[PDB]
């Protein structure tokens, strides 16, 4: 009956047709010895040749068993599958090693007349620690695999009412998108209570020519807000803002606009929201819309320790489902089995119980970066613990190869971190040390690759985030601009479209081999310790010594230079970066007594900016930022 | 005529529809030249594509043909197939070493009317110390296998007349399983003369609801006989004194009730007992259930350095035959190629001779472990050697990740080698010192992991082998609860269903790389001592210092902690392991105190021992602990 | 015209139906994009799928240019393929190191009714050291290879009227197969006009049931003599006589019956010798009749340092061309495209010309081994070279596993090796202290085997070697049985039929892994010469130490036993091997005794040898060994 809907907690999925043959590793996997590639005629059915073998243990239709058992009421799973044609399921679980182990088969034969109904209820008692549950199909004749699901034993509790949030900032074309993807799937469209776009840009996507056709699939579900730019923080806040005073839902989730969407995706997040033992965020994950076959993370944590955001204990960054299956013997895919707590999920996708929103409040009014970590860290003081959950996920963009942590984002790194160091910190007194001496290093890093605004801007985030919480908030919209206004006046911030617009480089480029060596580092960091004593050479300023690729960029090369450009991250230009040993010096004096300010008055920042957090995440407070005059 | 049914030896069998790629390894081995799969219209019978090659180098398909020379009368095999189609069959046999050498070829051409008989003599001379023999077949035309099998030249010995033995406790669907497939083959029912099961459970096997539908297939021949829980040696000893004494088999054959059969294996292993030079055990091997392709063992021995049970001499736990062909350079395969000799066979699949049985009496009243081995030591005593058989074998749950040998068993396994150890000794006096520093070494281990209950047991398990071999007879069926009554005391033997059942961990987990480094390896020791020797913190009692998951529990992390969950073997629950200084003292000074017990009166305790085996071996003696008032 | 037939070199072939896959890779080898398996409808023709590739850079197909360049008249070859369907014919060269270099390609199309002509001539200039010629066909439609070969622009010299040598011992079965399969291809049958059989054994062929049907395509062209056991010296000497005395056949060519062939390797055969630019020995190389894939050896040497035969400088036994392509990246494919000079071929196939035979004489009057490098060396002063041609082979036993230069065997290693060192030496007077050397570390190596028999008889062989040529001849046939003589009071020489007939080993083995450090071998030969030097235990003599398998029995396991059974190299049985300080001390002194003897006498040898050649290789002397009385 319906009660089959009621329970349905993730469908098995299969890619829309000419999806590269990459991404369909995300799905199934398909023995090589096979006569022939499987067919998907649908989204959620497969058709098998004869005397083929196709294994579903994959990101998308293996089932995360250890975070069902970990985090939710369900003791147990059931496999339902209706199959046509004659052959074997075969259910699997792992170890959280990755070891496999047989658990049932079931022989079937089925006509599409009299389908073949097959059911195999898994307990979840043996994922303490991690592994995962899955299906393979062994055909005798041609099979059509017509719909699989995992299914809990009874109806999802609670109601479904989701309020999605997403900020939108000059990419009408992508929320257009968004909005478009949304209401794709009856079944996730069912589930949707309001829909809300705060519209911080310029470029509004009510202006966009494709916009009233997404906009009727949605009705009057569908809210904009315009407002000024006040980054991520501005436009989460605003999204949760509108969901707690202008709607019923019970469901709060942050999405963003640059992405694309498997909508099951949400129907996983949604049933492990509502079988949760307790009230919980739930986080997707995040595949690579560049590398779409990749997972970016399996979860993230703060390590305590330099209090810095870093891959969960047992997790790698980009993990390739298509060179690195679920199921495989090498090191990377073994990670996969553990259940990888984590202390926040990102808001590409991350849902937040109602009551969980009004208990904790609005955002902190950073204005990009750490505003998703404190909300993990808050939820959690409060009893609440986030789980990112694997096999939901969406695409978006990674920082592969497109970013660069030096630009204008770095002083809202450093600032950032440091506001939510303050409010969550907890640790023993003498713990300040492992964070400047991590900032110590990154500072002499900086300028031996002559990334002299970076500092500056870092040495501006120091002060900032001194002069204390409430000078914070007021420069939630104006800190960008001044930002831009100081790194107007460095060099190696000015972006020009390419070196070919400079005079031609004194000299080509040599390959020079990154130090592995325990002797060479020495050698080359003395080299670059002598060459910043000397004064530089104000003729290498006119005319740069090497055209630098952003790969070849290294400490170890920029070290010994007086003068280069240094290409972007992102490949669209190239900067003149240009030693001065005057403002190098200048520049790391007012860095050091920075670093010996914090260390000095990082006590008081704490109970200050804890003193202040009712104030910075009320919601009468960040109306005075929400709403005009 | 039926004359080749009477000399058939081993069948050429084939994969059920629906079997897993990986399965299908242990019995055809197909080029990924083919243009299609081979397909099985039947267990016994292939047809192969025009212009194709399988090869028959197999687990199940080859012929093991060192342990016919070594063991029976067979002066040589002939292979019989029967074909249709154009096509060449081509004999191969190995030298110990692994080398393949071409026997000899033979084209056919057959039609279905009139299909082609292809035989093939192979003498057994070259076989001395390894080898097998086995066929491929490459195709001309499209070529249907009907049959296929390896005979030997003249009629089986004796009379086939099988008592089959399978104890059950609390297992009742896996019991009328194993019953079922007893009956499955016609060849092998045929032989079946009783089929006696001793329910040991209070979960009858007899309450199933299948278990009518599979007793009317034995009819007489099944027989049900409720004791007390008795473990492994009641139940084998209670089918050794059913057979005996109520039936009149020539061959008692020992299996089990969890286990998956290919029927073919019992009358290899039948084949393997007419044709015996003189009388003998035949085993069977056992292909992990849980890990279909792979094979647990060859073979294994008792190690009499130490008086411990091992993989003989040139075998190795696990192997994998689809990912190790037995036909493949590599040094795992070429492993298989020798003839690996055993001091003992498993009891899920033993046969032993009527007369046999009869002479060395029943098994010890061991509860579990260590009864296999006697039976096989005390045997060979007699000149009755022990044959495991290669390519005969049931499939079994192995160590395969869910077990580990710190619970309960642990003092079965210490007391029982103790029993065995001073019933089979016969080398010289100062032997024991390598024993006793086995076990100190181990114990040192356990008190490093943390694992208190286990050297508690482990100092019952000494105290009861010292009592004598009337005490051990005495508690057969009170071990058990005793055992766990000691170990209810200890925290790290209590087993909880969840590590978030308790207070969340003090410290988040950091990978520990395992010390392979030399000097690293002194260096964690060194640091676990230093630690053992301070006093703990009871704060780590209350709440656990870490979580560690099974995999990463190991000593050189343990030995540093005051307090810590760890998650058990099978991943369904976790232990509050919990270090005292004075507790682990004083368990070290009681085991130090037993360890020079033993090396003083182990001379003693075998005389008293072996004067005790007409006593402990007797059906009279039996008959008090496996028949009621 | 015939004109065609008449310059043919080496035709494209093809394997037969039912052809393992390993071996068709001597013949063509297939891309694995190809839709199907290309097949052979005859042994000259093939048919390729539409849109398919195959290369024909094979042991067979390929043209062995640089042998051509060398040896013969031929400044060019011709391919000339005949091919319908649509395609492109390309035709490719090596250099002597295997780099590949396209030559040129050819576009065809052609119809079964008009089939398309390609012919390609590639000048052999730029094949000095080494390189291959080669076709590969990629198609368009589906094409037939309706006939391919490797042509001369003139006639072949000479007249093609062959007397085939095949020396036979108690095996009528094989002669009677290889008579067979002289007849099998037309074109081989016309050019032979006698095949001559020494029987030399009791089981002949003549009485062998299929014997008549062989020898009615014969007919009058074949001859048998009976004769007494004069080994392969005898058999082929006599082959020889017979050739030149009651035939008038141009080449003479030595094969054996334990053979199969590849007819067209005569031919190749045939060719280069009419082809030679001056009159030469031609020699066939020898593919593992049990590793049909696998090559021997390129060509073979006699090193002069020592005087003792081995693999050719460039060349490794043992090439798998299944594993190991032709045309491939790899070192050991590599070394196939060096032109490979020998200093004789083995008589498995060899073609000799008529005036050479009668120039040189008959063989020497040696038992088996060295009477083929003898033959070469001596030709070679006469100014008549040897080739070994690449891509002509017949399938021999190699040894492979079966053989060891530790039986009766050894002495005639050793003696005729000194004969022909005797005979050939030319070098300096110091130089055979080199040859002295080499025996004493074998010497010192049997003796830890405890390999006693073969030094004892190693021991007969100097002696008789010392007693002269004419002591040599006297015991062509009596040698043999004394060799057994002594060996029958050895235990090391007494093969019993297994381990099991003796007395079960004390120690059970454990694997000893091979000592590969360079201080550990010393700490392994230390330990045996201080076990060496120790009097041996006599019960060790009774019941072995251990049973040592054949592939474990290495020095540094054996010097350090006193008694232990050893599984012969055939796996047919074992010896029992026994220390005795006494007999080995007084075999070592025997040897020592002779070593100092061939260095005091070898000048003295060389003049007597040198001054009965005339004798040791006249008719008229063979004639009173070969007739009866
Ligand atoms: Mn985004
Ligand atoms: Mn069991
Ligand atoms: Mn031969």
């Amino acid at each position: 009956m319906s009660e089959l809907a009621a329970s349905l907690l993730s469908r098995v999925i299969l890619p829309r047709p000419g999806e590269p043959l990459d991404v369909r590793k995300l799905y199934l996997e398909e023995s090589t010895t096979n006569a022939r590639r499987a067919h998907a005629p649908t989204r959620t059915s497969l058709q098998i040749g004869a005397e083929s073998e196709v294994s579903f243990a994959t990101y998308f239709n293996a089932f995360p068993a250890s975070y069902w058992r970990r985090w939710t009421t369900c003791k147990s799973v059931v496999l339902r599958v209706q199959v046509t044609g004659a052959g074997r399921v075969d259910v699997y679980r792992t170890k959280a090693t990755g070891a496999r182990i047989f658990v049932e088969g079931h022989d079937f034969t089925g006509t599409e007349d009299q389908p073949a109904a097959v059911e195999t209820e898994v307990v979840l008692q043996p994922f303490e620690d991690g592994g995962w549950v899955w299906f393979d199909i062994t055909t005798d004749t041609a099979v059509t695999l017509h719909s699989g699901g995992w299914y809990a034993t009874s109806p999802a509790p609670g109601t479904a009412n989701i309020a999605v949030g997403i900020p939108t900032f000059n990419r009408p074309a992508d929320c257009v998108n968004a909005l478009r993807e949304l209401t794709a799937d009856p079944l996730v469209d069912q589930v949707i209570g309001a829909v809300i776009v705060p519209d911080q840009g310029e470029r509004k996507v009510r202006d966009h020519p494709d916009f009233p056709a997404a906009a009727a699939r949605l009705g009057s579900r569908l809210s904009i807000h315009d407002q000024p730019n006040l980054g991520g923080s501005g436009g989460y806040s605003r999204v949760m803002y509108e969901a707690l005073k202008n709607t019923d839902c019970q469901q709060i989730l942050f999405m963003d606009d640059d992405i694309r969407l498997e909508p099951d995706s949400i129907l996983r997040v949604l049933a492990m929201h509502r079988f949760a033992k307790a009230p919980m965020l739930v986080g997707g994950q995040m595949l690579n819309l560049q590398e779409p076959s990749h997972l970016h993370i399996m979860g993230e944590v703060v390590d305590r320790s330099i209090f810095m955001w870093t891959a969960a204990p047992h997790a790698e960054y980009d993990h390739d489902f298509a060179e690195y299956p679920l199921n495989d013997n090498n090191s990377r895919s073994k990670l996969l089995h553990r259940r990888i707590d984590v202390d926040y999920n990102g808001w590409w996708t991350c849902m937040i119980p109602r009551q969980v929103a009004e208990e904790l409040g609005q955002p902190l009014p950073l204005f990009i970066k750490w505003d998703d970590a404190d909300y993990g860290l808050r939820a959690a003081e409060h009893g609440y613990p986030t789980v990112t959950l694997p096999g939901a996920a969406i695409w978006h963009m990674a920082w592969s190869d497109k970013d660069d942590a030096i630009d204008w984002q770095a002083y809202f790194h450093l600032r950032n971190r440091l506001v939510v160091a303050a409010m969550h910190w907890d640790g023993p007194k003498a713990q300040v040390i492992g964070l400047v001496r991590s900032h110590l290093k990154a500072t002499l890093k900086h300028l031996a690759c002559l990334e002299y605004s970076t500092v500056a801007i870092q040495n501006k985030a120091i002060d900032d985030f001194l002069a204390g919480p409430e000078h914070i908030f007021s420069i939630l919209e104006s800190a960008l601009p001044q930002v831009h206004r100081i790194r107007k006046s460095y060099p190696d911030a000015v972006v020009l479209p390419a070196a070919s617009e400079l005079p031609p480089p004194l000299h080509k480029n040599k390959a020079m081999k990154p130090p592995v060596n325990p002797l060479v580092i020495g050698y080359r960091l003395a080299r670059g310790i002598m060459h910043n004593l000397t004064a530089a050479n104000p003729q290498h300023h006119r005319r740069p010594e090497f055209n630098v690729p952003t790969q070849d960029a290294r400490w170890f090369l920029l070290c010994t230079v007086d003068g280069a450009t240094v290409t972007t991250a992102d490949g669209c230009g190239v900067v003149y970066r240009q030693r001065d040993r005057a403002k190098m010096f200048a520049l790391l004096w007012q860095s050091l007594r920075r670093q010996r300010q914090l260390l000095k008055r990082f006590e008081e920042m704490r109970r200050i900016y804890r003193d202040a957090l009712p104030t910075l995440s009320s919601k009468q407070k960040w109306e005075t930022a929400l709403l005009p005059a």
